């Protein structure tokens, strides 16, 4: 027919060992097209015995999933394809208790995704004043190489490099314990070939380093004739881990006319991706 449970993939953030928290949705996503004739069964096994599953058919051969864990300790996710474990099943899901007092948090392309050979990045900034430690570990596919430099101002970048598509789990420990939402579950693309991420300038006054006011339109160009097709991300923050409005018109031609304004003077980040990539001089740290 025939069945070939090894052309299956089960990723996602519900299925990571640690990190899922009681009170969060526990999602992830199922790869069957190219297995050939079978059929999928998905079970979720908790202290309390079952676990209700939702599932949701995203067409060619994805299919979508959601437990919701409530009470904390080991749940066993069991993914088949015609009788045959998926991939790494059955996955051993240790959910945690519901998260304490956050000292630091995390954002940026690279804990949503990314491309093959090419940096995924993000930013993590403290909360308050209160200092410790921070640990950094990636999962997927390939190992990734991670770089991140402590900078003072709160707010150190944090990198990593692969060279294989696929999903990655992210890891930001604050004294040995997943913050918040860690691990974010990061998708990294194969490249498109016309696609150039660098070269990609976006310049404007709402991106220099100085000359933002608030509630100014703060506007900025994203060109980007030479750098393929692929889909523009604009991201604003201030200070906090509060999001500001941001307004991306196409004009057609390559170029993008992006909009935001600020409503605190207070130091904001804008971050620009193009395909899933952090372009040039993206962070960019506005002093607004």
């Amino acid at each position: 027919s025939m069945c070939n449970p090894s052309a299956c993939r089960a990723v996602g953030r519900g299925l990571q060992p640690k990190g899922v928290r009681v009170k969060e949705t526990a999602d992830f996503k199922v790869y069957t097209k190219g297995a050939g004739s079978g059929e999928l069964k998905v079970t979720v096994k908790g202290p309390k015995g079952e676990e209700r599953v939702k599932q949701k058919d995203l067409g060619d051969g994805v299919y979508g999933f959601e437990y919701y864990p409530m009470v904390p300790g080991t749940y066993i996710v069991t993914i088949t394809w015609g009788g045959q474990n998926i991939g790494r099943s059955p996955f051993e899901v240790k959910v945690g208790t519901e998260c304490g007092n956050q000292k630091v948090r995390a954002w940026g392309p690279g804990l949503e995704g990314g491309v093959v050979g090419k940096s995924a990045d993000f930013v993590v900034e403290a909360i308050g004043d209160d200092v410790g430690t921070l640990g950094f570990s990636v999962e997927g596919p390939s190992q990734a190489k991670i770089e991140c430099d402590d900078k003072g101002d709160g707010s150190c970048d944090v990198r990593y490099w692969q060279q294989e598509a696929g999903e990655y789990a992210v890891h930001v420990l604050c004294n040995s314990e997943d913050i918040r939402l860690s691990p974010f579950m990061a998708d990294i693309r194969d490249a498109p070939q016309d696609f150039h991420p660098d070269r990609v300038k976006a310049r404007g006054p709402g991106l220099e380093k100085t000359g933002v006011a608030v509630n100014k339109p703060a506007e900025f160009t994203v060109d980007a004739k030479h750098g393929g097709k692929a889909p523009l991300r604009v991201q604003v923050q201030d200070n906090e881990g509060c999001p500001v409005e941001a307004l991306v018109k196409d004009n057609g031609n390559g170029t993008y006319s992006c909009s935001y304004v600020p409503r605190k003077p207070v130091k904001h980040t804008a971050m620009v991706s193009w395909g899933g990539v952090s372009i040039p001089n993206s962070p960019f740290r506005v002093n607004v």
